């Protein structure tokens, strides 16, 4: 299958064209430390086959949790741990990916101090952000550094920075949610600042010969927010600084969005043709058919599965037309 | 999408399910259908098909592609083909039949082989006998007549056959047609043949009945059909058909690489760029790539040619109320 | 696969060990005759590759209906009309058999000469069933002998005798809903007479080179009815006269029953074993791999697809593991 | 009956789903289990099994069939041993360990290889030394010790492997025991062995937790075991031990028909002419087929091999609520 065939990013070989796309699994320790659940989670798609695994939303600083069972990366005891993942997935024949990630205003820890670029909710049920001053978003660019610096001690090969999904980088690049009077609003260079700086500062604290992505959410799916034409022009303004676009969509405020198999992938295509960088698609896929014609119509260069990977751990393997391409001891099983 | 209709003309498909044409070489030398063709299609609108295409049907006996195909070039073989119509639309599918012409692909060894200039379509070809302009004219006639014969007969669809390299295609290829006079040696040439037999079907088929025409949109070799030309003939024809059923090769043998929707690519580029309902095929089986089509806009139909021969019922697994079932069946619902 | 192997019964070689269970289609007018979708709908089966199609509930005479859609062959008049369901069934492979049936007491029909061993209603929806004479019963037996006479010449391969599902025969088997004290009731022997009769006038009117089957019902789920015991003895006064059981269970009176696949499979091996006859299994069967267990086991010689072949028409194509077992026009659709 | 608890002794399963034992071959030399086992079974615990039977775990090293076998000859194993119990618990699994011993059938060049009679498993094999009376008293004891270990790692089913080919079957077949002392000639020698092994583990092992026995009940050759054989070996124990897992071969090499629920009828046959539970085996893959199995009463438990390697999340696939998956994936029910 076109799935089977490697992908060459920098320095990093994935071995077929298959992600598991970050998907929270709410079971840290307030602390933010993985447990023995993340390590079996983890490992058993890589012993699936999956070429890339990339771990969860991993906040860079407490405030930048989702909820009080994130994981996080922001002392070295998380490291510790986390590398226990990393060294399994690895031994497994899997690249593995952490995200980066800040939930800004979708914070949803009732005790934690919500920041964001402008003082606005993100809906009825959530807290209003304080306004960060520009020493403060110094502060967190600097947090997205250390992060990154943890991410590469703990043996992790690709890193993607969270800049989707309603969360704190996503609140800078939207109009909707940024309306800053300052260097970090306004104009549409101004409000790609924030995402500039911190792929600049992960840049100072990740090796030149490993990759890095960035997730993006391509559409607000409301007027005068993003749309595909503006994160066209934010990609560009990176493109030349990170590897690959792992392409999705909203999460800024809720909208009723026609919800299909592929509904992203004409934004992973578009960003792919207009920018020409590589893309991953994700969003309601599930069948090997639809994966082999988004590849072979070059519509992305990875394809990510969320929710079929936690089904259906073994996806892969069941692609595969050789006993031979299976882990060993369950080569007996091949049908 | 998929279970939405689709009102074309005066005619509503009930779903975004084509039954793509498919040749089934099990007429008589007559050309007649017989009840194997009954059942076969019938299966299918039981099965909840919105638009069954009937086969390649031969507009002239040289126009056949083999003696067993479907012939629709006598008033004799309207009162069998209406069997067909009657049993499909009986169970609730809209019917529409590919009115054809195999040009220099007629493999029938005692048949007067014609084609727009003589070349061979390959090595086990008969050598094209080439076509005058009285001829061309005839040929266009006999396409009229068989609109009026198939609306006679029932059919609320007429499809055009203007691709797989047959007597059309060969027409609007410039690798196949080296002519020189009114047909050949320039675009609005080339596309001459196709402009007259839409514009005599027209004249015999009802003007609140959709027309269709299937298009090789790529012959995949320098100097033949690629999207942009097929895009610049669709224009010249789009304000007098309803849709362009999207097919690519044919015309000569060639490497195509395969895969699951290979050729949807040209559906989407030719509903964008024309601004022309279309319909995509190839290598589609599963519901998750017929509705990924559909709702990223790439096409308005969906046709299913091989999956519907190993799996009639296709539709009828994706309803998901016994309702929706044939009343016989509803026992057998999940 | 073991279902590919072929069966012959006398004269008769059925290709696989593959029956379409009969399945009344409610789709006949009142006048008991076929039309162009029974046409279609056995066709379609016999193009789907099953080895021997079972007609529906095909009445005897006309108060011997379900309801007043069913299929009759009670005249003449109706030969011509199944004989071309025959006619195309055999032309595409199949072997094409009958199953004369007779309503009895679970006669629908509100108009109808409603008739049983004992005026007991069959429950509280239906009719009072009038209590057939000894005469009575000698017409009943002549009917199904002149529809065993008419399925000949309409070209049916093999009869099957309906004696199951609560209808009319089924009715004289049980205790529970046959209370005669003539030589109908009162014995086992008695009880088994209608049944006996019947056989034994259908072989006067069918060729001794074609087989018959019976269908019974082999429990009635209650104190005092048929037993596997009591079918037994039953099967034990019928084997030198008859091919094969069809194995069911049921109908007689309402009756909750613990319902999961093969749930009648043990009464079909049952009867097979200690009968020494042959025997086909039904009842929620869906799966090649429970129909090859089946008959590896053999547990049966035939297995019944009823529900599977409405949804599925073609699942006995999907066994095949060459495309030159299929219909030469679908060749290029082997996957 | 699929999703039924079936209690053994103070020990209750929550489903009817077993996995079947089956060798990893990824232990050190040691016999050391590591991560890779730790997350092996975790998977399927995660899956919904019901009981997970750890794979054959050797009473002794020369009892081994490859230097990659896991063990429990020591006190050392242990402490390794219940991490793989711990979590396979914690994540709703009740947790069986398969007591082994290869005998002839150890395939470990260099090891101290015992049987019944001096005669190999095959030419590959080293011939075996013939036991002495004393020494099999001390593989009784081993498998004694073996419990007691077991039963410190904390799992809840012991099930001694009498199957298969190894030790306990080469005792129990006419074709593998040649003795004319106590162990071999009669039936009630035969079984000797046996008796011995289940008499110790129970010494071993706390009243309240169940016995299984895996064992062969046909070697497909005249002169050795079957199903009426087997039937009069299971009365023998059936007082001591709480199910018959059923299997076959193994001994020598034969033809064996293969298709789904091959064994099937060994367990059903055991079930009703011994009254003892069973687990039947043996290319089940389907829920229907599962499903059939239970519901006749042909065994109390199914076990799945082969299909829990490739489809871990079998039992998860069917649930038909998003409540009885594990929370984390929820989202994902479908
Ligand atoms: N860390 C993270 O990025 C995520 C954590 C929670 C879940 N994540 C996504 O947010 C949205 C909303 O999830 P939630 O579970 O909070 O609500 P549901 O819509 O699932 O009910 C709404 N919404 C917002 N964006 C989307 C997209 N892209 N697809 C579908 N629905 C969307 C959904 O698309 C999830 O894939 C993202
Ligand atoms: N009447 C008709 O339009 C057709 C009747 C014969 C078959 N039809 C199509 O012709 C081509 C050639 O089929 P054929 O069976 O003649 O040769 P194969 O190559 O399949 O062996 C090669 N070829 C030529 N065109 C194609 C396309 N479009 N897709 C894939 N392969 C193609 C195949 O795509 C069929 O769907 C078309
Ligand atoms: N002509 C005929 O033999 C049949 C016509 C009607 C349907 N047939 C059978 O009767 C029973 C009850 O039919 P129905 O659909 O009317 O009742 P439901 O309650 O299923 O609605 C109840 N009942 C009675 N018998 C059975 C058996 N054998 N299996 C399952 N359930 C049974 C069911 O097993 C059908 O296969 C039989
Ligand atoms: N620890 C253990 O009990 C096992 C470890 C190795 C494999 N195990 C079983 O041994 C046999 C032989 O396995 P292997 O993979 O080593 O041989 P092949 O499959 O290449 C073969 O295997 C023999 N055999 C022996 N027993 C069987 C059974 N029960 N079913 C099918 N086949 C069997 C049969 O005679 C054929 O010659 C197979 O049934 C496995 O389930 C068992
Ligand atoms: C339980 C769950 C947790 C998720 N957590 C994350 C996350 O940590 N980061 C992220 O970028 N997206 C997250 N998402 C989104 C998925 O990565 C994915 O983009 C989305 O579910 C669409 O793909 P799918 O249809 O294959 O599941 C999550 C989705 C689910 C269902
Ligand atoms: C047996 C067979 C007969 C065909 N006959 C026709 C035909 O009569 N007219 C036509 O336009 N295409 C014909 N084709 C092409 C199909 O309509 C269809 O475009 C092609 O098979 C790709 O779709 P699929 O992958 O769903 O089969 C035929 C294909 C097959 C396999
Ligand atoms: C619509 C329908 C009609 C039936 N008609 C008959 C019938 O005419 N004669 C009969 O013996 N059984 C009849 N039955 C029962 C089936 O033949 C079959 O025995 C039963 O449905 C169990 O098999 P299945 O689970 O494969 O459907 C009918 C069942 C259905 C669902
Ligand atoms: C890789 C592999 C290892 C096996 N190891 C064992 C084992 O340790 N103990 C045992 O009793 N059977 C063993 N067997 C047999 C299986 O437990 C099971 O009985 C057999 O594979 C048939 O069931 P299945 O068709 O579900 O796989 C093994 C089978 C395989 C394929």
């Amino acid at each position: 299958s076109i799935l089977h065939m490697p992908l060459k990013i920098k320095d990093i070989t994935i071995k077929n064209r298959i992600m598991m796309s970050p998907m929270c699994m709410y079971s840290a320790s307030t602390d933010g430390m993985p447990n023995d659940w993340h390590i079996v989670h983890y490992a058993t798609r890589a012993i699936g086959g999956v070429g890339l695994i990339m771990q969860e939303a991993t906040a860079v600083e407490s405030r930048g949790r989702i909820t009080d069972h994130d994981l996080g990366i922001w002392n070295d005891e998380q490291v510790k741990e986390l590398k226990k993942i990393v060294d399994i997935c690895k031994a497994n024949g899997a690249v593995m990916g952490i995200q980066l990630a800040h939930a800004g205003r979708k914070c949803n820890i009732s005790y934690e101090d919500v920041v964001g670029p402008s003082p606005i909710k993100a809906g009825d049920r959530y807290k209003l952000p304080r306004e960060l001053s520009v020493e403060e978003i110094k502060s967190i660019v600097k947090a997205f550094g250390e992060a990154a610096k943890r991410a590469n001690l703990a043996g992790y090969d690709v890193v993607e920075i969270h800049a989707a999904h309603g969360y704190l980088i996503h609140e800078f690049l939207s109009p909707l949610s940024n309306k800053r009077k300052d260097e970090y609003g306004n104009s549409i260079e101004n409000r790609a600042r924030f995402l500039i700086e911190v792929i600049d500062e992960v840049r100072k604290n990740w090796p030149e010969n490993k990759p890095i992505f960035v997730r993006v959410s391509a559409d607000d799916y409301m007027e005068g927010g993003i749309n595909i034409d503006m994160m066209v022009e934010y990609i560009n303004m990176i493109k030349d600084k990170v590897d690959l676009i792992d392409v999705s969509s909203g999460g800024l405020l809720n909208v009723d969005i026609n919800l299909y198999p592929g509904y992203q992938v004409k934004y992973a295509e578009t960003i792919k043709k207009r920018c020409n960088i590589k893309t991953s698609a994700v969003g309601l896929i599930t069948t090997q058919e639809l994966a082999e014609e988004i590849l072979s119509n070059e519509r992305a260069d990875l394809v990510a599965l969320g929710r079929e990977l936690l089904r259906n751990p073994y996806w892969v393997l069941h692609t595969y037309t050789s006993k031979e391409d299976w882990p060993k001891q369950y080569e007996r099983a091949f049908k």
